[PDB]
């Protein structure tokens, strides 16, 4: 609470300590719900692939490369001008552009539509038969609500979307068209085009960087291969060049990421837009991967690859000079970096179930149902514990005076008792706290079995008795509102959450059980509560 | 050059300022196109419209959303499960996957579809953790999409960027869409935000919650557009149907707001014509500076020899000086020997009343607007001088180093006498300095030009014997 | 609220149309507190000095140069081996590191100290002249609760505090005792120190770079300097160097944060460190700079100095290869970048009240003081508006059905009436809202007149009727609580947000104020409510 | 080199792969000194200190933190002001700042002093906000302090960073304080918080509200320290007392989370000894890799003409056959003429019985673990060459070039005849190879060693005529 500075100035100038002490008074009483770690503040993360991409935009633009955009969709004919022959090979791992054409209300479904109940259904207005036309002639998404919400009236689309489904039966034969348009598998494929408009108007040696998507076709698995990837690539157009220039870009962009060692070798593909014998397989040895669940235990992983462009290709674009490029894949080198086996499982891991809530996270869901309102049932339950928790083991029966005072303006007394005899007030789970370990919720008590649990896991701070402590605070102010006399709240023993007033949000109890998780938390939790409100 | 600590240590210790001065000696000497500008580092450039992205990721970031990465490819069904009877229309806009069928030609269409907007995937991600995860959820994605509005290139293009974000909880209003608007896009300069229903009111949007967002930026008022008022339309969103959830079943509701990228990069960087921007290799958009024009105008042939330098060194020192005598008039300037044998330096203008050097020999030839111009320092040109970047080359400069190798040219081939001359100066050849061949064919696709003209007249002898 | 998946599918798989209309029932509806811009989403931002100096280091790495940390407390005898004579002159804008020495318990203060009542204030405990030795010996801050809270009892400092006052008025006797260690004015006295480890044990080039605090003295005026700054500074080590490289490397540095032109002069100080001519003065043409109401109009402004090291200094250190030298400061850049005029107002603005809310984010603070609490106040108020905003100007008195229902159990009508007559049910400003803008709350009605407000402005969205329809909303709910049968709230003319039930936290009411803003909710409201809680 | 778009256009019409490979001929020749990894791209590389701190400010500003910069010079006034009458004992561990007075020496000190952590200027900056911007307050900075602390080096600094924070609302409790540091903590790998009350009770704390962080960091667990356990005293934190808030004004309750840098600096990047991470250029910790000691190691003399190349370039490709034949014997490997006159290279071992070239012809070097070693490329050294960086250059190799550029000194000296012969190889001048005298101080730094010997036994004749 705020409190006077001048005050507590002109106190603590002449007593301090008595000042200092006093400071108490203005931190806040939180409830149960409102403490550590059942309060927190979140933060957002960043997927690794992005990640990646990032620190790759940087790495390139420290060693002199500039940012580019370059031609994603294109004509399949600068393939075919970049493979000569072997093009083919290339445009069945490529996908091409089809699209859906438009109901072909004329000729063909005309003449048979000329001869039936041409409109049963009464719609009338006179005959849009042009506004029919400029849908064969060009429309598009958001042009529905012209020829509906103002034509055959009738709000947007309530009935625009059925008087094309019932009235209209056309629509469902569409089936898209296939084109001669595509989308690149690889950067190089656009470098051509982009290289084209300046490989001789800008100052050389040229250095251009990209890290944008590619789509592939091989073999339709998930697992060995993805339709889309990412290619940090990039061009070096310089008047000389020799593969050397290949290698020590290469190396000064893979060191930005650890690797500490590159070797070259010869691809065997020999591709047709690089120039015979200069396509290079770049490999570079990273320690991350020293001794793996993979296949690089001997820390050397192939990133990525470059060569040469062909003078042939190059004139297809009548670009002058030769042009080095390097092309990284990026999805791989993410996986290095933020330690992942399996492509799909990192690039799209929500979808393969990989979700994970931590220790922490679930301890902190695990909030308290039933609790208090009053800074008197606060007190109360507060109390409860007390008594409670010093009385534990006093051969009942017994009552004791836990708290005297004034509930909502009724004289309150509640007393914490035990019914039978041969044992103790208060069952021996009643210290038991809720502990989060490896996943599971637990009610376990402190021990030297259960040490590795509260040192490696996360104490919820809450026991049995501080559970039920909180529920019993209630049942007394509630009689404080029925204006009753007498309630003597009880639990026996604890099976789940629930028997302890303890609960977690239905989403996380899905978490647990997809996870195969477990909660246990079972245990003779005996001591009821006894209330006297008059 | 590499020193020796103790000398120069010692030689501190009697008369320092001697020995301070005696320092100068550590500096290396520089030959013409070894000192600024033509010399320079250089650096990369990031493109306005990824710039852009990696700062939306951060916005997002910074507001609490976590980072995913949403399906791209995908099966119509899925247009279909969201939009629900209006699914068709929009399979319209979208594009389809096609494949070359194995001869053991002709594309052959297919069910697969390139996301026409984030929206697509969304659903799809969130269906495996809308009811196990810990609410609220909060995601976003900046990623490609592909529309066919119209296959246009001038309005818009095939494929754009969106920022899209979604947001998971039990309850929520169009205000949360509100919300997380303004602390996105306040990060970026708007400042005031103005919100209208949306007319489309596409079926996977709970019916009347699908908004448009309108924000206010300074940085736009006065602009040479309809968005001078300040304002702009700069994002939609609304609140997924429960038709369309159901379909994947997630069972709370599920606010998504769409940024359009290339907008706001454009606002941001201030380019008018999208393509011009996120392409502008293509569309003959390409800069250089004056100072980079600058550095690249270089002496193409420049004395080989240690001599050589202070030959022209000196040729210049004397003609800033007795460029008037009363032509003819001959001075002598240098006075050595290079390689083995003496020379000495002629300078005059044989040809009978004028001066000794041309008007022109004072010529400083400066970039500027993009043009290279060959210019004196008068008081007239001063704001070439003062807004461009002189390239520190003066005519005589250029000339000089010129003979002071053309001797070098005689001094090995075992020559008596030379007598290297200049009049007029139809260009830069003829003050002995080039540019790239390509920073050339620079200057006029941006259609600037060079002014590199000028009487220089003046002429050099020399004899070595 | 969340829905069933099933449920909602198998019906909008029959019927669409009908599930879609249906949506809005997962909505929210949000009380008065709960809409835009009354809620809303908060981020962290960023500080220009620290941004800059953050953009600095990046653009420095982009072109070569790797960080280092190099040192900031210095021997002076640094200084004298960087400028030989001159040393003095610059040592006296220098800082030295001052230190309190220790209760010299002894000689002096001892004699003296054995020739009284040594000890009366009852203490006890053995003679500690040993426990006060190891204090002039080698002690600390965290030594106290050791000869206090474990030597002479009482907790950590309860008795410590004061103990060391009364019976030891010796402590209020220490001062600072100057000493030859210095905070280096400018990065250049550390980089001899650092370039003397290595600058012949690594390759040639070196590139360091190094953005860090120094401290100079200038006439103790906050305007005409401060006391402590920053460097972006930079070391160029290489066989052969030339004031070139000084400008070109101010130019790839100056260039990556916008200025265009560059122009060098020499610079007249011709320091000691620094070769004879060769301490050059960078100037630096921006455009952000061009008309201003700054002295850097035509947009030249000089931003950096360098120069190269006398081989005399790097002898100093056995430095054998000449050092170039660059350092651009910090606060101008960012000045520049970020557009400030005034260093001071920058870099350290909460204490120079350069505090601001903006119109939007003061409309956010406009909360509603009474606000109901159960579901049908809700609609109470949002009925009372009906009713009052359609019957605004009907000839009083007249009563007006406005809600018909059962609240808490218990049968509710209230009627929107007037007493008086010859005027209109309710007020002319009844429906005028508050719209926040130029930084004056205001209660003004939409009107050609009032345009610049609402489209300048930020409309809170509150109309004075919309504010009072929940403050009965709430009176009405209070006795169904008292279970009477009769309350009749009424609201005259309006003076501030109290008569409007609007309210904002004392911080920005106080904000406000302190900057000169004002708030203006006056006019006409009249409009009673009265109600039947049977 | 820039070819020509239609020759090669048209040259692909006819057979295209005899075209294709027509291609090779753009591809420039590499000189020794110009091929990789004599040749390489070079980055600037951000300091551990810097980075964490820059990592750490992200961290701040993603859990809502606005950046400020709070005054570091500070009247001890305002230590006073805050510890009540503990001020004193910390006035101690801070320093105070001397001027030299002006001789119109000896500092004279004042009331001046460097701020020992944050705290001491929090109070003053949240002087002036703390009652007029709407709550929460949450701020951060993290810039420099300056400590006394014993006024050591080995176990800590005159100078640290701080990563300080502060939250001001109307109810506060020590759990703002847990949350905030676990949000901040975590964003860096911690898994497990543990916070324990702090015995120091500084008085500017309310009483029993000072904590100190615990975290759990799995970077750590089997760590060569006794942070072993996984678990690391990271962070403190507590509750400003009423006593110092009201000394200046400030209302509503304050908390403050204290970050100690240089440490979790160290835990990130995995440093020791704090100096030898902040300060490795004076702590002699310098390091090159194996790879960049290679790009170091380069031909000293090389072949200075066309010819030249192709010359040595021979020498070898004979050599890597007939080093076998028994000695004496002579073979021919060049054949042409270079500047004017024809020219012959001859190879033989002039001696007695053994074999042409010496056991060590094929010895290439490479560099490994910091040393420069001479090896052959046998079964036996693998290690060396597959985690090593081999030069690529051989003996033989080395040798060539030092001959065929040895025979163009004669081939322009007028000779007609020289005799190159190599024996024993005792380093590299003997391979004809150097390394900068920079690497070199280098390499015996970080005492590592060059073992480049070996037996080549090759001598080249050569005739001009």
């Amino acid at each position: 609470m705020k409190f006077d500075p001048q005050k507590y100035r002109e106190l603590a100038e002449k007593d301090f300590e008595a000042a200092w002490k006093a400071g108490k008074e203005i931190l806040a009483e939180r409830s149960p719900n409102e403490l550590y770690p059942r309060v927190g503040f979140s933060f957002g993360k960043e997927h690794p692939l992005f990640a990646t991409i990032q620190r790759l935009r940087e790495a390139y633009l420290s060693i002199g490369f500039s940012e580019v955009v370059n031609p994603l969709i294109v004509e399949d004919v600068h393939v075919k001008k970049q493979f000569g022959r072997e093009a083919l090979a290339v445009l069945d791992r490529c996908f091409y552009l089809a699209t859906l054409p438009k109901p072909n209300v004329g000729i063909s479904a005309e003449k048979i539509r000329q001869i039936e109940a041409i409109t049963k259904r009464e719609v009338d207005s006179k005959p849009l038969q042009e506004i029919f036309h400029r849908y064969k002639k060009g429309e598009i998404d958001g042009d529905d609500l012209s020829y509906l919400i103002a034509e055959v009236l009738d709000v947007d689309d309530i009935t625009a979307v059925k008087i094309l489904d019932e009235v209209f039966p056309e629509f469902k034969e569409l089936k898209p068209i296939s084109s001669t348009l595509t989308l690149r598998s690889h950067m190089t494929t656009g470098w051509f085009i982009t290289l084209s408009h300046i490989a001789d108007k800008l100052p050389l040696p040229i250095k251009l960087f990209s890290i944008d998507r590619c789509f592939r076709r091989e073999q339709g698995e998930d697992a060995t291969r993805l339709y889309t990837y990412f290619s940090a690539s990039c061009v070096l157009v310089d008047e000389e060049l020799s593969v050397d220039d290949g290698k020590a870009v290469a190396e000064a962009l893979l060191r930005q990421f650890g690797f500490e060692n590159f070797r070259f070798r010869k691809d065997e593909k020999r591709s047709k837009y690089y120039i015979p014998d200069t396509q290079t397989e770049v490999f570079a040895f990273h320690p991350k991967l020293v001794g793996s669940s993979t296949k690089y235990s001997d820390g050397w992983i192939e990133i990525a690859t470059f060569g040469i462009y062909s003078p042939t290709a190059l004139a297809e674009y009548d670009i002058p000079y030769p042009v080095m490029n390097l092309g990284l894949g990026v999805e791989r080198l993410a996986m290095i970096l933020y330690g992942y086996d399996d492509v799909r499982k990192m690039v799209y891991p929500q979808i393969h179930g990989e979700i994970k809530l931590s220790d922490l996270d679930i301890a902190r869901e695990i909030k308290v149902k039933e609790v208090p309102q009053t800074a008197v049932g606060l007190k109360i339950a507060q109390s409860i514990v007390e008594t409670a928790e010093k009385h534990a083991s006093e051969p009942s029966p017994c009552s004791f005076l836990a708290f005297e005072g004034e509930m909502m303006g009724r004289n309150v007394r509640v007393y914490v008792v035990n019914e039978n005899e041969n044992t103790k007030l208060c069952g021996p789970a009643y210290a038991n706290e809720v502990v989060v370990y490896k996943g599971d919720i637990y009610g376990i008590p402190k021990t030297k079995k259960w040490r590795s649990f509260f040192e490696e896991g996360v104490p919820t701070g809450i026991r049995y008795i501080d559970g039920f402590a909180y529920y019993a605070a209630r049942k007394v102010e509630e009689a404080a509102m029925r204006e009753q006399e007498e309630v003597k709240v009880k639990a026996r023993i604890v099976e789940n959450l629930s028997d302890i007033n303890l609960y977690i949000h239905e989403n996380v109890r899905r978490y647990i059980l997809w996870k195969k998780g477990k909660i246990d938390v079972r245990g003779p939790l005996f001591v009821t509560v006894k209330a006297e409100i008059e």
